This record gives C-alpha cells, sequence and structure tokens, in this order.
C-alpha cells in the first residue's frame, strides 16, 4: 500500500501530538482523495451524525482550510475521536515529522492535559490535514512579553540602564499576541509586574493598542491592581474588537529611585510575565504563563569626605552638584552646610558633572570647581561590568560592586604674611 508523511514546522519540544485518521482513501498526484470511507479515528457511534464520509468530504471539497465549515467540522470531530485511529508523536524543536501514515485526512491536536501548567506553551488549534508528503506550519503559537526600561542617554528601550535620584524611570512592557489569536472565542490576558523594591511607582500606568505604526489608549478597559504585584488584566481581550493577531499591547508607567535603592552591580530589578488563554479549542478556559522578562536599573552613591591638611574632619562645607546638559550645567542636588563632614549624593548615574563648594568652612580656601565624568559599562546581557569616575583636577576612588564613588576634599588654610 502507499503511506504518507506530514511534517510540522514551528514545533516545540515537550509536546505530544496526536493524529486521528478521519477519512481513508486514495490520493492522486493533484492531492485529490477518492474512494473515501470513515477512518478509525472517528468513533463508530459518532459517524452516523456526520453521514456518508464520501458526501461529507464532497461537501468540504474546494473550501478554505480556515473557512467556517471546515473549522466547524474540526471542532465537532474533536468530540468524536477514537484511539483506534490515533498516532501519537513526541515533538522535536523546530520540525516534527510523522511518516508511514495511511492515506487520507487527519485531525491534529495536542494530547489532552499534556501542557497543563507548562510555561510558554499552548495547545495547537485543531488542524485538518491531508497526508501528502508536505510540510505545514503547526497552528500553534504563544504570546510574548518583554519588559524594558528607557535608556538613560537615549529614547530607546533596553533591558538595563543607570538612573539618578532626580530622574523619572520610564518602563515599557510589550506584549505580542499569538498568530492563532483569531481561533480563540475569548482570550484571558493578565500582565503581572513585580515592580522594583528600591523604587516608588508613580501610578501613571497606561495601556496602548499598537499596530500600523499608531497607538490608541485602552487603559480603561483593564483592571489595574496592586494586591499581587502590579497586575493589568482584562477578562476577555476579544471585547476589544480592533485587537487581532498582529496587534501589540504596550503598557507604560514610570517610577523613581528611593534613597535606599540598591547601589552597584546587583541593581534594582523587576520581572513581568503574561497569563494567557493557552487553548483555542472547545472554548477552553485554561491559561499558561510566559517566562519572566527582567529589567534592571543601576545607580551609585557619590560620597564627599571633607578634610584638611592635618587630616582632620571639617564641618560646615556645602556642595552643589551640577550635571551637564549641552554646554549648560544644571543644578541637580544641593547639600547645605551643617555639622556634617560627609556628603552623600545617593543615586547618581553616568554623565558629566560639576561639583561646586557653595559654602566654604570658616578659615579655609574655597575649593576650585571640579568637573568630572562617571561612566557605566553595561554588557549585552544587561550586567553592569564596570564604572569609573574621573576628572582633570581630582581623583576618585570607586567600588563598582558596592556602587561607591568617593572623593576626599582637602581644605587648606590661607597665608599668614607678617
Ligand atoms: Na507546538
Amino acid at each position: 500500500t502507499t503511506t504518507y508523511t506530514i511534517q510540522l514546522t514551528g514545533t516545540s519540544s515537550g509536546h505530544v501530538y496526536e493524529l486521528y485518521h478521519i477519512f481513508s482513501g486514495d490520493l492522486d498526484a493533484n492531492n485529490v482523495l477518492t474512494n473515501i470511507e470513515w477512518g478509525a479515528g472517528v468513533a463508530i457511534g459518532d459517524r452516523a451524525k456526520f453521514g456518508d464520509a464520501s458526501e461529507k468530504a464532497a461537501s468540504l471539497s474546494g473550501k478554505q482550510n480556515d473557512s467556517s465549515e471546515v473549522k466547524a467540522f474540526a471542532q465537532e470531530l474533536s468530540n468524536s475521536l477514537s484511539a483506534a485511529g490515533r498516532t501519537r508523536v513526541r515533538s522535536e524543536q523546530g520540525t516534527t515529522t510523522i511518516s508511514g501514515l495511511k492515506p487520507g485526512y487527519y485531525l491534529i491536536k495536542d494530547s489532552n492535559g499534556s501542557l497543563d501548567n507548562v510555561k510558554g506553551q499552548a495547545y495547537t488549534s485543531i488542524m485538518l490535514q491531508v497526508a501528502k508528503d508536505t510540510t505545514i506550519a503547526i497552528k500553534s503559537d504563544v504570546p510574548t512579553l518583554t519588559k524594558q526600561v528607557k535608556a538613560s542617554n537615549s529614547e530607546n528601550y533596553i533591558s538595563a540602564t543607570d538612573y539618578a535620584i532626580w530622574d523619572t524611570v520610564p518602563f515599557q512592557i510589550t506584549v505580542t499576541l499569538p498568530s492563532n489569536y483569531g481561533d480563540f472565542s475569548k482570550y484571558h490576558f493578565s500582565v503581572k509586574d513585580s515592580m522594583t523594591s528600591g523604587m516608588i511607582n508613580n501610578g501613571d500606568i497606561q495601556v496602548y493598542l499598537q499596530q500600523g505604526g499608531s497607538e490608541v489608549a485602552i487603559t480603561d478597559s483593564f483592571s489595574i491592581t496592586t494586591n499581587n504585584g502590579l497586575t493589568v488584566s482584562i477578562a476577555d481581550l476579544k471585547t476589544l474588537p480592533n485587537v487581532n493577531e498582529n496587534s501589540k499591547i504596550v503598557i507604560r508607567y514610570t517610577a523613581r529611585l528611593k534613597d535606599s535603592a540598591t547601589l552597584g552591580t546587583t541593581g534594582n530589578s523587576n520581572t513581568a510575565s503574561l497569563t494567557y488563554s493557552n487553548n483555542p479549542n472547545n472554548n477552553a478556559s485554561t491559561t499558561a504563563q510566559t517566562l519572566d522578562s527582567r529589567a534592571t536599573v543601576y545607580t551609585y552613591r557619590l560620597r564627599l569626605t571633607k578634610v584638611n591638611e592635618r587630616q582632620e574632619r571639617v564641618a560646615g562645607a556645602g556642595f552643589t552638584l551640577y550635571k551637564k546638559i549641552n554646554n549648560q550645567y544644571s543644578e541637580v542636588r544641593k547639600i547645605e552646610a551643617s555639622s556634617s563632614s560627609t556628603f552623600d549624593f545617593y543615586g547618581i548615574k553616568a554623565g558629566d558633572y560639576k561639583l561646586v563648594e557653595s559654602t566654604t568652612p570658616a578659615g579655609y580656601n574655597t575649593m576650585k570647581d571640579i568637573e568630572f565624568t562617571i561612566t557605566s559599562t553595561i554588557d549585552s546581557t544587561g550586567a553592569l561590568t564596570d564604572m569609573t569616575s574621573t576628572s582633570a583636577t581630582a581623583t576618585f576612588e570607586t567600588d563598582v560592586n558596592r556602587g561607591y564613588i568617593n572623593l576626599k576634599v582637602v581644605n587648606k588654610q590661607g597665608a599668614l604674611l607678617p
């Protein structure tokens, strides 16, 4: 006899695909099926409710694979299956091949319960396929979620950057929808974000529908809660009619660093994941969760220690920190004079700065202004690898791991000229 192959592309490891023999027959060179009977994949009891196999086949002849009558037949068959005509195949990553199939029409699905509570997976849309030695794409996909933060020094969104205490930290979660979104009757959609422990959320969260190079706000259609992380949910995304398989859902919000934010290489991280409907068949209500997407924000502490040439600690200095925008230095932080001899500028980032001694301790020369540059090196993985602090007129000591930048300001007395 003759046997045929179905090769499924876009498959993932960890699945068990089932092929049910719906129709037997003979396949010609034009992929036309003759001499049609019911295959063993359809339970004998349920066959009579479809009628004669040949005439059922004839009624579908020439219709689109994604036409309504064929989708209907697939879903009805799914409740009429028999193990008698079943072939189970463990999936491979990329491409899964099933050879030695009896000729005819097959129903393809994921084995029941095989993906329950498995992250980043979904049950395939039930497929009807003629076994004809060809490759087809599995009608299965998962949504993706990416959490990003706006780069400190540009407009683009990346996984990690550095920020200062005076900055607003913009975050952006981008969700893509599965290619088979249309097959779902309803679509559960819930984004959970851990938020960042060393930051305060500004509560300015908005949700956008992004497609065709444009954005529309859809925030009011979502439930936005803070009982279990920051959660942004809609019971059924299908109630938004302009959302489709090619739509992107984008969540934006901003935060700001606390004065207790983690310094140095550990960073201040948050993770986000999506909970989604993972089975488009039989109006199912099971969900799965995407893997976490992480974003990180680094920051440093600049410490000044005010001393004199006698190596004594000196109180009563005051410092004004400027950061360079263009050619224009702009005041970002001031520490007024006190009994303190230490000055902590907690939450500083890469950039060009100027430090001014706005108040000089009694009986000492005013320090000359110090211009300095902080650099941050963040590798492709988003890890902070290096940090430096340098000036043409001063020396800093740095600890990249702890995120410390230390400057000793040496106060010197004037001249007694008798
Ligand atoms: Na799959």
